[PDB]
């Protein structure tokens, strides 16, 4: 019995769960670079890194053929993002304690290993010193496949993939009611997250213009995958409108016989009549369909979970902010509300506005009568009262960025402020300033 | 049917494990300070402390009344030594890179709940600044009876309680011939891991003319108790003869209807017999023997395991390197009898001497036609053999120590050579250079 459009919507809704079961799952990237030459870690130390990981701490290895490309462990995994950034896909978790000394025991399984290697880990949101054409590339099928795709649909998408390293954090939802709230509030708010953990202004050993690049790259990496979703503040939107909206989306790929063929231009409308030219006559599983998800990239991206995809990867205190500063505004049902409260009358030209503008000038962006950062002040304060509430102890997640928002100054700034200071105008010291 | 001598050498014989189930328990103690005022860390703040981390972290309650004095979880302990000194007993692991990840998440956990405390930890092997009457007391009933009958014994035992740090490692034996073998190797290389982790070179502010001020402290807190046990190397000696040895030791207390009674001057012979005059008629268990063993301090305990007790309290990368250092040494089966073969002529004279030297003059100490240096050379390379055939990739874990033997100066050295040169003839800057 085929899968329906029907079937599609019922697997989004099946991650509604109660309040009591939601847990936080939390997401980071990191660069690897040789700490005698700076240079971007290569796919052979890559592999030695994580067999030496799989082996001194108890990981299983994920294969791709011959090639080890990432680990799991109960519900932790490790991979690889295309250029070799090096991911922890943390378990879920009941508190950010837990997120934090979860972030903790992998960076220092990393480092044990890595040390003797030579290796040092950098978090930020743009690789600040190398070209493209520096990056080493990953031996993974579905990367080769988008590698080939980017130039067609946009300039900078091989950035995205070979040059961005993000934190990011997925949480429940109990309902399409609940999911509706959190998508628009996760909307509204990501460009105020974007501007808080904005730490991406190096192109090339120099500054870019920007203070988040990374969050610039998403914009001109694919039109028919990214951005604001304006459609989620309709009234028509709901689970249903979601997949509509996916359905839309091109495929990359689909998985069969073992490995990854190229389905680009495709899409899986197509796969559910059993007439995607790239595999004729196959019929889609809810794998192909989660997979499908998967190559969606918007702003806050919906699954059978919610992800918040705004924010630059940063060092360890912002690793653990990160999914702080969303719990408090999300996991709390009243600071949900003053949250849409809040964005209510914003606009979808001023939304997307700010999404625009933050990579700029961050806080300091223009909103209204005043500055992005007079917003911030009143979203940090809701976040830290929805922490404060779930009783768990966890406020002092968001020390990280009391003092962005206090100040006004992002992460980048200070950054820029050091480039033009101390480093004499080199990026290369930020390879010891954000050395994990 | 009441215990018997026999039971209790049956008892020291149970720990006999087979190869395969042999593992390594690591402990480690620290002094926990105000990050201000350097001041030791009192009780109340130690109860928020152990309280938080049982909160966030999921450990069980060690309660004595009312007070929390550790945590529980699984087969990890967190205790309190009589002056505060704050300690993790480990799991029993089968690799040092688990021993390793098992000191960094304990750290971890202690400094995410003590850094918002405005407390800090120091790893060092005796209290640098403090007065022994500056240091706050533990409300814990064994060691108000041991501060009471220190004074009776010797002059530094309140010091050894009070104002000293540990690390040691606990290790098994396969038989009663592979314990005799590892106790008298234990034993005549204590001085030697006594020398490579010398830690203690301030008392009050100025150096104290040692370089382990713990080791020598350990020389005048009960004779009755301590030392370099010459009769280990006799050849009569096994468990019957160190059974023997323990009953002679006097005791301290025993534990009955809640709480510690105290039995100084008395025995467990008289126990045995049910005529211990702290309690008429009560007949020892063999958790009453396990207590009374614990009660012995060595240089070399026996349990039902072997206690490496050299060792003064480190920074991180020495917590790790001092079980790696036995592991290497006693774990393997060859080099075990190179240690033996190494030490089989040492007097009991020139092994006494050793231990009491060691603690001045470290790898400087006179030993022969050279130097103790020249000595820890050869165990040191013996040390890492063993670990290399081991199998488990440990090696590296003696890179800590490495430097210490390559040039013949100890820690405590490299601390005083500071003291004199940058940190201007204060201890201050201990409590930064050694913060964990
Ligand atoms: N590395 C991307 C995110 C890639 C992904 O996990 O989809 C970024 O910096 O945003
Ligand atoms: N704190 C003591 C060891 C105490 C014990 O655990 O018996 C030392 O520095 O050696
Ligand atoms: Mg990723
Ligand atoms: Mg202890």
């Amino acid at each position: 019995e085929p899968l329906t459009r029907e079937d599609l919507i019922a697997y989004l809704a099946s991650g509604c769960k109660s309040k009591e079961k939601w847990r936080i799952g939390t997401e980071h990237e990191k660069f690897g670079f040789e700490v005698n030459t700076l240079r971007p870690m290569k796919y052979d130390q890559i592999a030695e890194l994580l067999n030496s990981i799989a082996e001194r701490f108890e990981w299983e290895k994920v294969m791709e053929g011959d090639k080890i490309i990432g680990l799991k462990q109960g519900k932790q995994s490790i991979s690889l993002e295309p250029g070799g950034q090096f991911e922890l896909s943390g378990a879920p978790l009941e508190t950010l304690h837990q997120t934090c000394a979860e972030v903790n025991s992998h960076l220092y399984q990393v480092k044990a290993v890595a040390e003797e290697m030579g290796i040092g880990f950098l978090g930020m949101g743009f690789q600040p010193k190398w070209r493209r054409e520096d990056i080493p590339t990953m031996p993974k099928g579905r990367y080769d496949i988008m590698r080939n795709y980017m130039p067609k649909v946009g300039s900078l998408g091989l950035d995205m993939m070979l040059r961005t390293c993000t934190v990011q954090v997925n949480l429940d939802f109990s309902s399409e009611a609940d999911m509706i709230r959190k998508f628009r509030a996760g909307l509204a708010l990501q460009p105020i997250a974007t501007a808080l953990f904005a730490n991406s202004p190096f192109t090339e050993g120099k500054p870019n213009g920007f203070l988040s690049m990374r969050s610039h790259i998403w914009t001109d990496t694919d039109k028919d995958r990214t951005g604001m979703l304006p459609f989620v503040f309709d009234d028509s939107f709901g689970f249903e409108q979601y997949v509509d909206y996916a359905l839309d989306v091109p495929m990359y790929f689909a998985y069969r016989n073992g490995k990854y063929v190229d389905c680009t231009g495709m899409t899986f409308r197509q796969f559910l009549a059993g007439k995607l030219p790239c595999l004729p006559g196959e019929l889609p599983t809810y794998n192909d369909w989660e997979n499908h998800l998967t190559t969606i990239f918007p702003e806050v991206r919906l699954k059978r979970y919610m992800e918040m995809r705004g924010a630059d990867g940063g060092p360890w205190r912002r690793l653990c902010a990160l999914p702080a500063f969303w719990v408090g505004l999300l996991y709390d049902e009243d600071v949900l509300q003053s949250v849409l409260d809040l964005t209510a009358d914003w606009t979808p030209a001023e939304r997307e506005m700010l999404r625009n503008k933050v990579p700029v000038t961050g806080l300091k962006t223009p909103f209204r009568d005043g500055l992005l950062k007079h917003v911030a002040e009143d979203v940090l304060k809701l976040a830290k009262d929805g922490l404060e509430r779930r009783g768990y102890k966890e406020v002092g997640f968001l020390n990280a960025v009391t003092e962005v928002v206090r100040t006004g100054v992002t992460p980048a700034e200070n950054l820029l402020e050091m480039y033009n200071g101390e480093w004499g105008q080199s990026v290369d010291p930020v390879f010891q300033e954000l050395l994990y």
